């Protein structure tokens, strides 16, 4: 992997934890789902998904602040102007040549996960092949979903292929579902509030994030949906990214 030099040109401090980057580094092209490293000389290196369409310059990266962690909390105090190593290079299958043909593409992710598809929808490509999108963000509080703004944007863009939903576990916020993701598909609520069921005949789920959140989604879709973990040796219904 080589490394190359960027410029912080800008930060989104979110909330006290959450914050994104937007970054100017000589990087090569990616393929929209994809991530790179970033690296501060502590070089401690980490995986970061791009939140960015590919096709703009201005790396985006969505971040929460990891108290005992070692990187994060130095990405937390860069400031614009600053410097931060980047892999040129990008990597990662968690894009949508590796999603099966199927009528509804189910995204959900927890927290910071949910950067890949929205560099995946901001991009608009290869998307035709879907009759339906569904983008769903889980967070702990309202106040920590960073992106709905743009989740609003994007939705009236695809005009109606895209359905956005929002679900927060420790409040009760206008506009969201309270719960946990995996609880919610139990319930039906989640495919009644959203409108589309999720089944093996209709779907794939793409899942990023939390990996107990990814485990306990993927179990309870094996064991009462009949969906399957996806390889390209041997087809399924679930692709999976875990952050940790
Ligand atoms: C493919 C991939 C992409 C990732 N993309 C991102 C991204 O865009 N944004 C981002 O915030 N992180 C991302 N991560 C997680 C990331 O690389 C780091 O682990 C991170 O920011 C914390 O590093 P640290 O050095 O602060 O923590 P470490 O000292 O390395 O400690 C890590 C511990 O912190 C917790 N943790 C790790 N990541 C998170 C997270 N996202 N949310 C909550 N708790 C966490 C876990 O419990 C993990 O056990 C990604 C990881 C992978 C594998």
């Amino acid at each position: 992997a080589d490394w190359v030099t960027g410029k912080v040109t800008k930060v989104q401090n979110w909330t006290d934890a959450l914050f994104s980057l937007t970054v100017h580094a000589p990087v090569l092209p990616f393929t929209a789902g994809q991530f790179t490293k970033l690296g501060l000389e502590i070089r401690v290196q980490r995986a970061y998904s791009y939140v960015n369409s590919p096709d703009n310059p201005d790396l985006e990266f969505y971040l929460v602040t990891v108290p005992d962690g070692k990187l994060s909390p130095r990405l937390a105090a860069l400031k614009p102007g600053d410097e931060v190593q980047v892999v040129s290079e990008a990597a990662g299958f968690f894009v949508l040549d590796e999603v099966p043909h199927c009528e509804t593409l189910w995204m959900l992710a927890t927290g910071t996960a949910i950067g890949p598809y929205l560099s995946i929808l901001r991009l608009g490509k290869d998307l035709d092949r879907f009759k339906n999108l569904v983008l769903v963000h889980a967070a702990r509080y309202a106040a920590d979903l960073s992106y709905l703004p743009l989740m609003q944007e994007l939705e009236k863009r695809y005009e109606g292929k895209l359905r956005i939903q929002t679900v927060v576990s420790r409040e009760t916020a206008a506009g969201s579902l309270t719960g946990r993701i995996p609880a919610l598909i139990e319930s039906g609520e989640l495919e009644s509030t959203i409108g589309l069921p999720m089944n093996k005949e209709t779907s794939h789920v793409m899942l990023c994030g939390n990996p107990q959140m990814v485990r306990d989604t993927q179990q309870l879709l094996k064991e009462t949906r009949q969906m399957t973990k996806h390889l390209r040796r041997r087809p399924g219904h679930m692709t999976a990214e875990h952050y940790w």
